[PDB]
C-alpha cells in the first residue's frame, strides 16, 4: 500500500529475511491471493481458434488488458495475441508483457510491434534451456527475414558476458523503424541469478534505451509471467526510487497481477526483486 522511504525499505528487507524469511513468504502468499475475489475474464485466450497461439495452455492473457491486433480480412480471431499491457511507474501501459513467440505467431508478434510502435524488445530467456525449448527464434540470424508484411534486418550485435544487444531495422511492405532487442543470456536453468548485479545492469541499460516518445517496451521470457514480471517490478521500482526515493514493491505487484496472470511467478523471484533493489540502493 503505502510507499516508504529507501532507508525504511532497506531495513524492511532485513525484516523480511528474518525468522527464516517468514515475511517474504507472507508477502508472496498475499500476492498469490490478491486476485482471489476477482473473476478476470480471458475468453479470447481460451477460444478454440486461438489455442495454438498460446505457448502454455494455462498461461492466459486477460481480456481487459490484452493487446489487440487490428483485424485481418478473410479472420475473426486475427486480433488475438497472448500479450497484455502492464503499467510501469506513474505510467499506464508502460510495457507489453508477452510469451516467447511461436513460429505460428511470428507474424502476429512483429505486427504487434509495428502497430504498437514498440522500439525496444526485452528478452529474458534462452531459446533452449537444459534441452527444453523455451522460445522460438523470431528474428533473423543474419541480414533480413520477412514475417508477413514486416521485414526485419539485423544491423549489429553486441554480445556482453550476460546479455546481448541486437539492433534491427524493420519496415512494413504495406528500413523505416529501428528496434533494439536486449536479450539476457545468463538466467539460470533453475532458480534465480546468484548475483543481481548483471541483472541490474541489464535493466538499467535496457530501460535507458526507451526513447521519448514511443510505444510500450515489449518484455518476454518463455511464458511471459515469471522473469518478465520480475523485470517489470525491478525497472518500475528503480524508477520510483530515482523519482521519489520511495518504493512499494508489494503494492505495485498486487496491482499488475490484475493485468496479466502470475506476474512474478515464485517466492524466490519476489525475493530476488528485493535483493536486486537493495544492491541498487547500496550502489
Amino acid at each position: 500500500m503505502e510507499a516508504i522511504p529507501v532507508k525504511q525499505f532497506v531495513k524492511h528487507i532485513g525484516e523480511l529475511y528474518s525468522n527464516n524469511q517468514h515475511g517474504f513468504s507472507e508477502d508472496f502468499e498475499e500476492v498469490q491471493r490478491c486476485t482471489a475475489d476477482m473473476n478476470i475474464t480471458a475468453e479470447h485466450s481460451n477460444h478454440p481458434e486461438n489455442k495454438h497461439k498460446n505457448r502454455y495452455i494455462n498461461i492466459l492473457a486477460y481480456d481487459h488488458s490484452r493487446v489487440k491486433l487490428r483485424p485481418l480480412p478473410g479472420s475473426k480471431h486475427s486480433d488475438y495475441i497472448n500479450a497484455n499491457y502492464v503499467d510501469g511507474y506513474n505510467k499506464a501501459k508502460a510495457y507489453i508483457a508477452t510469451q516467447g513467440p511461436l513460429k505460428s505467431t511470428f507474424e502476429d508478434f512483429w505486427r504487434m510491434i509495428w502497430e504498437q510502435n514498440t522500439g525496444i524488445i526485452v528478452m529474458i530467456t534462452n531459446l533452449v534451456e537444459k534441452g527444453r525449448r523455451k522460445c522460438d527464434q523470431y528474428w533473423p540470424t543474419e541480414n533480413s527475414e520477412e514475417y508477413g508484411n514486416i521485414i526485419v534486418t539485423l544491423k549489429s550485435t553486441k554480445i556482453h558476458a550476460c546479455y546481448t544487444v541486437r539492433r534491427f531495422s524493420i519496415r512494413n511492405t504495406k528500413n523505416e523503424r529501428v528496434v533494439i532487442q536486449y536479450h539476457y543470456t545468463q538466467w539460470p536453468d533453475m532458480g534465480v541469478p546468484e548475483y543481481a548485479l548483471p541483472v541490474l545492469t541489464f535493466v538499467r541499460r535496457s530501460s535507458a534505451a526507451r526513447m521519448p516518445e514511443t510505444g510500450p517496451v515489449l518484455v518476454h521470457c518463455s511464458a511471459g509471467v515469471g522473469r518478465t514480471g520480475t523485470y517489470i517490478v525491478i525497472d518500475s521500482m528503480l524508477q520510483q526510487i530515482k523519482d521519489k526515493s520511495t518504493v512499494n514493491v508489494l503494492g505495485f505487484l498486487k496491482h499488475i497481477r490484475t493485468q496479466r496472470n502470475y506476474l512474478v511467478q515464485t517466492e524466490e523471484q519476489y525475493i530476488f526483486i528485493h535483493d536486486a533493489l537493495l544492491e541498487a540502493i547500496l550502489g
